[PDB]
């Protein structure tokens, strides 16, 4: 009933802002955050931090405690009535799977066994999920360069040492999946999703007004 | 759902596979959920629909071999796999078995309780998961039994009693090849715990109703001719009490 979407993009794109001047336009517009509060927190442990210093170590907990995580918001926002309502997800299952987990993988930061678990663990614990299903996806793009400066200018202390090549990386994972469209995920239903690609590198009195009216435009069309 | 759910509890080559197997051909209505045990000394996913008809599904690692070998670094991840891979078997079990039986009864080997209050619990206690781990855990099992509900939830549970002697002998006997190296100790911490949990009733759970839940406590410690009988009769009066 609820319309989902999902803001996709890289570390300090500006997902988080964005959203939540988008929110305010609408009573009947929600966000479910991406929950980083609790990955620093654990409840405690910073998983988060253990993640950045052992990748080797803690990727695979981490990844899977992350999903867990969103997965439990996004059921818990749909769950508690209004005219045309929207969630807008912070990230997705997809992206957790498809571009995190899969680039530390891919970095050899967690093991074929792991990388196996982990895939097995999402299969199964999305096919129960199936509430979540996106009506689309809006992509904010930002340059790794800008991505860097948004993490100095953020401060989070597990971020501080991220370095450039690695918003490359991740960077390169998200056009794959959502600007060249060449990521295969096993959810079919994907494929179809339309998504919306949005520029962000500017400062932002730049565009924003512009911004807001395009994600107006598009959720009228779903 | 009208199916009877009972859960098979003891230690490692107790016995409980080769009882529960012979005990479920008494009936048509009484079928049996193994332990996923192969699921984790090979581990894989699923295929996709094109890649399986001209790739094998091959070996994978054996997370189970990973956990004894390196119990600090692998234990987390084998029991998250663990507990995954046994709700997946129970619940499909349960929403595809003995339909259309007269009174029918379903036996698990072990439980989604054991995993966490025995095994689980003794990794965390001998410092083979850190604090960070054993939330996590417990965090990711407590919101799992939230979401289904009464769904998994255990009528009786039957526990073969056997001394860590006889599960080490057992444990030789069925040469299971990631088994052959675990200690007498190993096996006498979690022959307390199950005595804790199921003989004596003290150890405490964040589930309620389990502190209500019928056990029989079965000695398992003979040979296997030598008190079947007598096993067989105790547990079609147990069933007859649920
Ligand atoms: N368009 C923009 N122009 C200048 N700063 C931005 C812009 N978008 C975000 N920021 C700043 O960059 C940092 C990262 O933004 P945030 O929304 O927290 O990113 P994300 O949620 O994608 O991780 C924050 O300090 C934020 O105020
Ligand atoms: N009562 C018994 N007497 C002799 N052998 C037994 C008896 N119970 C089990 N066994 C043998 O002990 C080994 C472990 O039994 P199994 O049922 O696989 O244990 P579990 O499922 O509890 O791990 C097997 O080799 C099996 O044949
Ligand atoms: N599944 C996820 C989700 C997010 N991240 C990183 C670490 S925290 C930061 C939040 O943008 O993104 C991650 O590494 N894995
Ligand atoms: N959650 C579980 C369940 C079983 N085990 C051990 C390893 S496999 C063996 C099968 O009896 O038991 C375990 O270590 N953890």
């Amino acid at each position: 009933r609820i319309k989902k979407i999902s803001i996709e993009g890289n570390i300090a794109a500006g997902k988080s802002t964005f959203v939540n001047i988008l929110k305010q336009l609408s009573e009947d517009w929600e966000v479910v955050p991406e929950p980083v509060a609790r990955w620093s927190n654990v409840q405690g442990g910073n998983v988060l931090q253990m993640m950045y210093e052992k990748p080797e170590r803690w990727s695979f907990t981490f990844q899977t405690y992350a999903c867990l995580s969103r997965i439990r918001a996004q059921l818990a926002s749909l769950n508690g009535d209004a005219e045309k309502p929207v969630l807008f997800f912070e990230r997705s299952v997809y992206s957790d799977r498809y571009i995190f987990a899969s680039n530390l993988y891919e970095s050899e930061s967690m093991n074929e066994t792991e990388w196996t678990i982990y895939q097995d663990w999402h299969d199964w614990m999305n096919n129960q999920g199936q509430s979540l299903e996106l009506d689309g996806i809006i992509y904010l793009q930002a340059t790794p360069e800008t991505c860097l400066h948004r993490i100095y200018l953020r401060g989070r202390n597990e971020e501080q040492g991220i370095p450039l090549e690695y918003l490359e990386k991740l960077h390169y994972k998200h056009e794959s999946w959502l600007l060249h469209r060449t990521l295969k995920t096993n959810f079919d239903y994907l494929q179809e999703v339309p998504i919306l690609t949005l520029d962000v590198n500017e400062d932002f009195k730049d565009k924003y007004e512009s911004l807001v009216e395009k994600v107006k435009e598009f959720l009228s069309t779903l």
